[PDB]
């Protein structure tokens, strides 16, 4: 049920892990590949601490192991853009997230914080907030749940929701450490709760501005993928894991503007989601590394989400696309949730496309080519 | 056996545990679910360490997924009422007990403690007392009594009572850490002792004041759940859990005011003891989840216990619904002993019960519906 | 071969047991059952540390779960009589040996400290010193010597008297471990070695002044059957535990008086050997929980043991009833060893039958029943 | 999962059974024991092959190892019944199906046979047949289904009635071994199909004319009992087995007379089924060995079965208390099933109570005396 | 639990068993070594089947490898007594129970045939019948009944008795094995049944006239060890294998007459009871192979037994030390029944003291010891 690699003694790595580092210090570089879904990294050393990310020297892989490239011209460039602390090696120690250029200086295929990052720039004067809610499944090796009976089945759903003991959250070790982990590094983390899929989880992000939450939530995904590769489990973000009358996998989207957080903001609110009930296809598109098809498995009108194919919005409600909070309508003011992306979506891209839709006021079915 | 979840290495998450957390601050929300006798709880990140439980935000939560709420109107809200020290995450980490309301502010279904705080402040003068002995039996993965040998049954019942010895006593490593764990929470345990069949357990709360008699218990219950998910076992509350010649499991709530534990205290106790013998029906009822169901699988007037549907009182009697200790009788000053509630019973229910029967002087099947 | 609870996480545990206590103390109460040989044992809280056994407050137990009474009139009664230091737990908190009264204040039938402590008072000015050396085997779960061949046995006997290695040494890991607890604890234990028979130890206690002798033992039994749990073995008094060509266990009491200790005290000692020679039926009685019985599967006359119905003694003699240590002969000083009392007797009734004859030079078969 | 005895060398076994027997013959003599539900068996050897069940002697047993009798008068006496071909020792061996009849000759307790043999003599001429429906649960030694996941649970049901293949049908060795058993003991079985819960299984036995229905019945699940043996897995008769979502077992009766087999018999079902609507409540009481107590479990109203407490009937109406087959009712000719009754019911009481209902036209809620 | 040699692939041996012999013929030479309950067996070649027991040769063994001699005149020397066909090798295979004789050709201390050869003779023309009832459990090679759970306990006995299925009968297998065995070899075996503890069994011999009794008992007894061999498990006849309340085990032993069996043999049964009644402590010596420190252990007066202290007897009392079963007091003839001795017993030793004290009147305390 477990790797192998997560059976060797692991007190003995402690033992090395507690040598005194020295002078030098390490660096790990993070990178998104050519599926828009994985990560890559590997480490440097350096001669001192670096201070800002700005210290930090550009880097080089082989695009041609991560199906990026073509052949002659393999070389790819990574150029670092937010530095957080190390958890699992400490202090002075650093992860680097790093855009991804070909051999030409040109944006990466699967590069989209590129473009993300000029739409923040352009209503950098609204202060536009988000809050996404990562959820997933942990599995074991064998392709099955984590803790699952082996070839079967466990209690119908209902106990399993934010549970508590042996017999109904499986693999709160992970969550713990992942947690705390995110703490340590910088990872603005707001809290976790079980899912009603045993062995099912959920995290959130946030509140981030501008460009900042897709680099939170893909560090807050590395650091998973890392916490998980210890214990030899394995954390999937596909929204549909296990066909049937088992719960999907989804990620919230939360929005706000300041004008939305002020008083009698809700108008405001009221304003995006008449805009946003004229782009459904435009957003379903944008909402999937695959264009749709993924999240297909997953809305279909049950369990609690609304359909793929209709656009609904309403105050409370939750079998809807978008969902205003009770106490955001009785207090006039707040935010507005979008429950339609689902849990392996690029977070630079759900983020550009509400800017997009709410702020710049843009129609058709492609994204405007220079600024709105 | 044991879960999956225990077969993970521990040791990895200590490591984890171990950094340094920061300026932010963890705080679980714990409640009771739709079924009257299950605990729920979650996690949100503070930005500082709460002084006092008045400066704790409210939240909320989907009751479709808990049982609790309809379709439509789903959304149930949380009330923070106590707050202890956290001894899973240590200081300055914090557990947060939580009231339940409805999405249009009216207390749920199950939560009790609204109305029993009413009832505890009519009667605040006279200061009560409550004393709650809770026992349990730990259980394996696989529904039977852990340390059993598998298909088959131990030794006859007579050595396990208070004993010592890897023949004698299942599970102490449990005992021990939820001991150590209460107290470093601010639960007010007074002590622990091996019960009549093996691997049953029980523990001791109080002296408590008032209201504070629940919400110590419902932490302590929360603190054993989690403590025994930790080594993999299930700690169970049901009345008889294993049929036949076998202890069953009560919950005895032990009970004085401010007039019995003075001089000639004990003709105030007779006074209560003689409102107790005319509303038996009315007790047993508040004493269980179920309203007496399952009660009655464990009082059956044998193996030192009361007789479902008589009721009987005496001095050191340990067979009769009410004991009176024989100290208090010698020193005419004290408390007394109902141990006619099962172990699942809901503290506020069975603490309500008391006042209103022996303090209020209530009389017929219904509560009376405000003052007394 | 070693129980379930032996499985479970110990490192889990520990982390718990790291918790700072705060300012309540643990107070575990001790004391001897019915059947004079076991020990049971329960915990509570108190407000503060105490400093002397004075401080401790009385407790009480039901004795129908010990069969130590029955019926009505079945709670017994707690009386604290000698405090140590808890290894389990370290400081503040405090392990309490306890006298047993039923409920009309009368001794226990089991409570033979109360009459042993009496006749201690009246030869107060003789200083008698005791030491005690208590055999005892290991033994697997499964009723079999551990680490012996499964339905077999080990080499011949010669090898592992006070032997070393991994082929000669079955269990040094509990010998290690209650050495080091009973030095935390305050119990005067004067030193170990590994015994003729594989799985086999001795330790020794003493010398002890008076009564404190029989609170020594018994506080040394219990922390040996506490510190055998926590590695899932069970140790045995039991006299034969092995049938056949294989050692027995004994408990050899060394008994001394102020006269004997001073030049030529070899005087004295001849004397009371002399009063012993005379009353050989009633200190077999004595010696055994069960009259002589146990004593006579171990007392053959064979394998460096003494007959059961016959008398000897002699200087530097191993296999007569009284031993005079070659040592002692030479500087005409010193003490006298009896080897008679078997691994499971109770210091209490051994102490106090050698005051008896050979310090109040009582006869016949029953013991005086006032002073003398 | 299976027992102890099933893992023993089978081909050892096989090897003593194949000596030739000699001119001794084995008889096995089976009856029902204190409880109504269980059986007992023992064997005796016989100088020489009976031809007829008159030829075989009287036998006894000791009444108080069976629950059966006190100590005073334990002997109780066995009567043979029936005979037929031992499958499990081949010919010339038999097993006989006895009666039970106290030291002083009269019927004991669970000796249902004797009034239903006498009820069946006062209808020959009318040749009652029946034909049951017994369907059961294979279940491992630790009480789970056999075959399911251990602490687990398989898909949901629908592919398992009637199913083919190693994901749908579990133990299909038993259900083989056990058809072709009892046709060689020469009970009248009629066919056999796999239930909807998987591991669950329906065997047919009929048509049976008078007192031969409830002989054939029992000698089956005598049957089913011991070929279970031989594979180690243990053959349940419970009316739910597994609670929830999960088919229940039951006993279908199938019922006619001569006049309903005959030319337009219809007519005579109609005043069967309108005399059986009045004693819907005397009809469940003796279709339960334990009153109601067991079927109340199954005859929720669901799973496409009838409420336990409404009576129904309709032409191919497999949700009411009596169904009337579509082709019956085609033809105007043929049988109708009772569906109420559990599948641990007693034939004798089942036949004996449809009998004395339809054709002897009882009332009250007590069985007639020699007036019937 | 079961033996290494048992986990061999019997197939294997299989083969080799099915080769034609040839014109050789094997006999197995079985005595009864110097413990007095122990069997031993040795194997010769013989040019033809012998077509008698007289013309088979005698032979000789080493008396100081079965500890019946010491090292000067260790041969001794063994002479056919009964001759059986061979259930191990088949037909023309033999074996052969011999009688034990010491060097100078008198009878060994073990060899009690010869002289109840004697005492069979001269009371030979009254043809004394007797039928013996042997009671054994099953143990597994480590000590523990076979079938049992691993360090633990099964039900409390009730279901246990003349049970069927795969939790109440323990390994049937063996027993079918050896019944088919007996019936080959020519033992008169009577019938079997399961016994009050699970892995108890029973199985009775007779009614075999004189001398013939122990010739077919102790056979018996050498067939049920090898075939207990095959399987790997262990055939016990100790008369209280485990401790409590469990079933022990004894041999009643039925005794008759011509008289008794003829027409008013009542009252010769009678006289004979009453003749027993006086030599109640000389019966009890000689029904033990110890003395009586064997029965000792089962005759506790509980569990439907005798105390060994008291004589008693009654028509169909099972808790007498004589029973008259209650057909034979109706009809007025038949045998008696002597429920004292245990399942160790000698069958010589049993049938010349009831012949002795019933036929001969003898009296006293030592056996006549001349002729007349
Ligand atoms: N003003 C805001 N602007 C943007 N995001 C916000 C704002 N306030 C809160 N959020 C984010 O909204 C999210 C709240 O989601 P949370 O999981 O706590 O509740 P939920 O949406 O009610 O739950 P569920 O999982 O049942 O849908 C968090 O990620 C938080 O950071
Ligand atoms: N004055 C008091 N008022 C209320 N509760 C009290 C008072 N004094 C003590 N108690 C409570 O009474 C309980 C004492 O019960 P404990 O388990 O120690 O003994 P017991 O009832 O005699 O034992 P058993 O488990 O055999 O019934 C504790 O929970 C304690 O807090
Ligand atoms: N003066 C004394 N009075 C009483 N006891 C004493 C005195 N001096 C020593 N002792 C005790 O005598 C005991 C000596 O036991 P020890 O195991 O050393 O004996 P040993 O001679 O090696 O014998 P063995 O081979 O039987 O174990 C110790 O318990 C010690 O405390
Ligand atoms: N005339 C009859 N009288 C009595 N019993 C009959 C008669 N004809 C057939 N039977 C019996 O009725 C039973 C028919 O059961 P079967 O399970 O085959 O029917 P079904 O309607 O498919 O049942 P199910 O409820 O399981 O779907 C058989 O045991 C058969 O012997
Ligand atoms: N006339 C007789 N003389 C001697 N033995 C006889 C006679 N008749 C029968 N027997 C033998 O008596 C034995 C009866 O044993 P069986 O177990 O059937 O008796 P039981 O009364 O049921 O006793 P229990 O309940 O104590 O086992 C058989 O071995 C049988 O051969
Ligand atoms: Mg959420
Ligand atoms: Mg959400
Ligand atoms: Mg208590
Ligand atoms: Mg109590
Ligand atoms: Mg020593
Ligand atoms: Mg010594
Ligand atoms: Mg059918
Ligand atoms: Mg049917
Ligand atoms: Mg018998
Ligand atoms: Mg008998």
């Amino acid at each position: 049920t477990t790797s192998a690699s997560s059976h060797l003694n692991k007190g003995i790595k402690q033992v090395y892990m507690s040598l005194p580092q020295g002078e030098k210090v390490q660096a790990m570089y993070i990178w998104i590949d050519g599926t828009g879904e994985g990560l890559r990294c590997k480490t440097r050393t350096l001669d001192s601490e670096p201070k800002c990310v700005e210290e930090l020297p550009e880097w080089n892989f082989d695009g041609s192991s991560t199906l990026q490239s073509e052949g002659s011209n393999s070389d790819m460039y990574l150029v670092p853009a937010a530095m957080f602390r190390d958890p699992f090696r400490k202090d002075p120690n650093k992860l680097v997230l790093c855009e991804v250029f070909k051999y030409n200086r040109r944006p990466a295929e699967t590069n989209l914080r590129h473009t993300c990052k000029r739409i923040m720039d352009m209503v950098s004067n609204q202060h536009p907030w988000f809050g996404m809610e990562q959820e997933y499944t942990l599995m074991g090796t064998d392709g099955h749940p984590f803790g699952w009976p082996s070839n079967g089945f466990p209690g119908p759903q209902g106990p399993y929701y934010c549970g508590v003991g042996a017999d109904r959250a499986y693999g709160r070790d992970i969550v713990e450490a992942h947690y705390r982990a995110c703490l340590y590094a910088g990872v603005k983390i707001a809290g976790t709760n079980a899912e009603v899929m045993p062995a099912q989880w959920e995290f959130q992000i946030g509140p981030c501005e501008g460009i900042s939450m897709g680099d939170h939530l893909w560090v807050a995904r590395f650091i998973l993928h890392r916490v998980c590769e210890d214990f030899g489990v394995i954390a999937t973000f596909d929204p549909k894991p296990i066909p049937g009358n088992w719960n999907g996998a989804g990620c919230h989207t939360n929005f706000s503007t300041k004008a939305m957080r002020e008083e009698n903001g809700l108008k405001y609110i009221e304003e995006a989601i008449e805009k946003l009930s004229k782009r459904h296809q435009y957003h379903i598109r944008a909402y999937d590394p695959k264009g749709g098809l993924d999240n297909a498995r997953r809305l279909t009108g049950f369990h609690e989400t609304s359909n793929i194919n209709d656009f609904s919005a309403g105050v409370a409600n939750r079998s809807a696309s978008i969902r205003i909070p009770r106490t955001v309508g009785q207090e006039k003011k707040g935010y507005f949730e979008d429950r339609r992306p689902s849990a392996n979506c690029d977070p630079f891209s759900v983020t550009e496309a509400l800017i997009r839709t709410c702020l710049l006021n843009e129609t058709g079915d492609e994204p405007f080519q220079y600024k709105n």
